[PDB]
């Protein structure tokens, strides 16, 4: 019984039912959709009682069973970056997604017309992550067609395996076919599978000197033929492979402030043959897996679904007021923990006549503010509701808490006791995380003090509090 020392008697009852179900052969069911290993946990009556996310099956965990996670779109997301709103590229042309040129024209409305044509709907200059990936994969097909039409590159491309082909395509995106064709000796070595010799002359170039970090990852990919160079980068600001602690931390922040938008989430252990174990463990009796356990909610849908409905069919005033107060709680939760991956699909709405459930809280608590505020924005700040000033209700509930030193100290101590669970816990890195959180709390205190809006809140310069 690994879960003998839980601090929540009601939650401990849930875990007991989960273990009883496993003892009788009712195992947690792996979920097919996600980019990581998540499981619907059942009770002895085959009822879903929670969602379990093992640490080892996180997107870059060593036992993540969803191999479709490693693809060219995710490769270029790290190397080039993803933007879901129209922007201007290095050469001043309108662009969206991962470097997808919309038009050479300086007219913005021309860019939106082309964007609506490519996506297939009225986007108004904003697309979803899935739409960007579909657009990106269309660019990849075009790039491959050009490679196969190029006499210098096609024989190399045919010889390369799938992983190394992504590396070659990566170079084509960055510098074009002509630029890649200039790596004469490296291309010949790659075709001969002399990886190390190819890497030597890949590093003797303008490309390696101008963008060394991206080039080193691409060159390492050529050397190994694996995706190891893109694993556990933590987006440059997160502790790698600690999503389970971020999930549990988000509820911990929620519960202290009584936001009641994050379902109860705790760090627990579970044994189940449906988990992904290595060969050694399975032949043995399986070792428990540590991960986050979140209670199951029902009746919810992606916020993107309900937001589009409300734009064409506005809510009645009383319901709209309730939705805004729920939205404010989401804003406060995401800002304090500095969530880096809250898209308008990662939070759920049920339509208390309307309720918000905050899930997928695995990519929060960075140890530093992101260098590019445009790289990981709070995507709910692009909604019209983000410009409504914080209600007097939310300020009377939150300001007394966050303006008190003991509350902030207790919250930091609670997060310490939780985050120290991980094998890779580092005291200095944790103190960086709290300095970032205190800076977020400081800005939030000022924003509520000045009656600002969520849109104005995210514009305050980020800061750390030592
Ligand atoms: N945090 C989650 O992952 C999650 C938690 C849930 C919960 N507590 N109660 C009900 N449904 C949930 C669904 C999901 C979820 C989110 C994204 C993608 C998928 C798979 O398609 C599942």
């Amino acid at each position: 019984e690994m879960n003998a020392f839980l601090d929540d008697p009601e939650f401990a009852d849930i875990m007991l039912r989960a273990e009883q179900a496993i003892e009788v052969g009712i195992f947690p069911e792996r979920i097919s959709q996600g980019s990581s290993g998540s499981y619907f946990v059942k009770d002895p009556k085959r009822k879903i009682i929670g969602v379990f996310k093992p640490k080892s099956e996180e997107p870059y965990g060593q036992l993540n069973p969803k191999w479709t996670k490693y693809n060219i779109f995710e490769m270029l997301r790290i190397d080039e970056g993803l933007r879901l709103k129209i922007y201007k590229d290095t050469e001043g042309y309108y662009t969206i997604g991962i470097g997808h040129l919309l038009t050479k024209s300086p007219s913005l409305n021309a860019a939106k017309s082309e964007l609506d044509k490519a996506i297939g709907r009225n986007t108004n200059g904003v697309i979803t992550k899935d739409e960007a990936e579909k657009l990106f994969n269309q660019d990849v097909d075009a790039a491959v067609r050009g490679i196969l039409r190029n006499a210098k590159l096609k024989p190399v491309y045919d010889s390369l395996d799938a992983v190394r082909r992504a590396a070659l395509i990566n170079m084509v995106f960055q510098m074009g076919e002509t630029g890649v064709a200039g790596f004469t000796n490296s291309l010949r070595m790659l075709q001969q599978k002399r990886w190390d010799e190819a890497a030597v002359n890949l590093a003797k170039s303008r490309w390696y000197n101008q963008t060394p970090n991206r080039a080193k990852r691409v060159i390492t990919t050529f050397r190994t033929g694996t995706w190891d160079a893109y694993k556990n980068l933590g987006r440059g600001c997160l502790i790698p492979n600690q999503g389970y602690l971020s999930e549990a931390g988000a509820y911990l922040v929620d519960n202290k402030l009584h936001l009641s938008i994050v379902p109860k989430t705790k760090v627990v252990w579970l044994v189940s043959e449906t988990f992904n174990y290595n060969a050694i463990d399975r032949a043995k009796g399986l070792p428990p897996k540590i991960g986050s356990f979140q209670l199951f909610v029902e009746g919810y849908k992606e916020a993107e679904y309900w937001l589009r409905k409300f734009e064409a069919d506005p809510l009645p005033e009383n319901i709209r007021k309730q939705f805004q107060s729920q939205f404010e709680r989401l804003v406060i939760l995401d800002y304090i923990i500095r969530n880096t991956d809250r898209g308008n699909d990662n939070w759920l709405v049920r339509y208390f006549l309307i309720k918000i459930a905050a899930i997928d809280n695995g990519l929060a608590f960075p140890f530093k503010h992101p260098d590019e505020w445009r790289a990981y924005p709070f995507h709910w700040a692009w909604l019209p509701q983000a410009k409504v000033p914080f209600s007097e209700e939310i300020r009377n509930l939150i300001l007394p808490y966050i303006s008190d030193m003991n509350f902030v100290q207790d919250l930091c101590e609670d997060l310490y006791e939780l985050f120290k669970t991980d094998k890779g816990f580092d005291k200095a890195t944790f103190e960086s995380q709290m300095s970032v959180m205190r800076g977020q709390i400081l800005n939030l205190t000022q924003a509520l003090r000045d009656g600002k809006s969520p849109f104005q809140l995210v514009q305050i310069p980020c800061v750390i509090v030592e």
